[PDB]
């Protein structure tokens, strides 16, 4: 099945997902001369305090932390968005090195991280059906780059030695994802996909201009993370990141 080594990666997608060849495909470059600013956009509304985190899953692709969405909770709105969409997980994408790992790139300038805050469409009542709309979606994109430690980012960190292999997961519970925002709320947006298999075209995409600093003691325990399940041949997780996808005439606006 699809992963990101040389046979079953991002090369290889179309095969099983046509959709990887789409008009709306993502990650993309933000080429930032290009992009306009745009005075119809609503400020950003990103409400977390009453989250509740319930577990955390190695899924053989990254790792996932995932919220009870079965009430308006945790919502991001405004901005570009038309309506509530609830907070359902978040996970990263990482490099083997500082210097790769992000799937959006700014200028071409590839962040040593990218961290994905996935929000689903209230209209549609559940997840499964919010993916099946061209609006279902809403992926709030943070860069990480390596510095300063995230102090917000520790608990993830202390308890990933306990989901090492695929299939593994833990209890996860009032972890508070505000810990993980930085600052300022800029933005750039565009219409997009899934980054992964299957790739659905169903996406707002919302990525934040300020990053976020991790320490590299941070970063190196992502990348001790396994590909794998237990008793297998180690494979690293690393690189689990989708390269710039064709824009396609798309346009890119700014917040600011
Ligand atoms: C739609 C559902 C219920 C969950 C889907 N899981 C997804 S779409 N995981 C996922 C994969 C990639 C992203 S990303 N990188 O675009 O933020 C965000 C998410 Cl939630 C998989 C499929 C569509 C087959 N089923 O199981
Ligand atoms: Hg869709
Ligand atoms: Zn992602």
């Amino acid at each position: 099945h699809w992963g990101y080594g040389k046979h079953n990666g991002p090369e290889h997608w179309h095969k099983d997902f046509p959709i990887a060849k789409g008009e709306r495909q993502s990650p993309v470059d933000i080429d930032t001369h290009t992009a306009k600013y745009d005075p119809s956009l609503k400020p950003l509304s990103v409400s977390y305090d009453q989250a509740t985190s319930l577990r955390i899953l190695n899924n053989g692709h990254a790792f996932n932390v995932e919220f009870d969405d079965s009430q308006d909770k945790a919502v991001l709105k405004g901005g570009p968005l038309d309506g509530t969409y609830r907070l359902i997980q978040f996970h990263f994408h990482w490099g083997s090195l500082d210097g790769q790992g992000s799937e959006h790139t700014v200028d071409k300038k590839k962040y040593a991280a990218e961290l994905h805050l996935v929000h689903w469409n209230t209209k549609y009542g559940d997840f499964g059906k919010a993916v099946q709309q061209p609006d279902g979606l809403a992926v709030l994109g943070i860069f990480l780059k390596v510095g300063s430690a995230k102090p917000g980012l520790q608990k993830v960190v202390d308890v990933l030695d306990s989901i090492k292999t695929k299939g593994k997961s833990a209890d996860f519970t009032n972890f508070d994802p505000r810990g993980l925002l930085p600052e300022s709320l800029d933005y750039w947006t565009y219409p997009g996909s899934l980054t992964t298999p299957p790739l659905l075209e169903c996406v707002t995409w919302i990525v934040l201009k300020e990053p976020i600093s991790v320490s590299s003691e941070q970063v190196l325990k992502f990348r001790k993370l396994n590909f794998n399940g237990e008793g297998e041949p180690e494979e690293l997780m690393v690189d689990n990141w989708r390269p710039a996808q064709p824009l396609k005439n798309r346009q890119i606006k700014a917040s600011f």
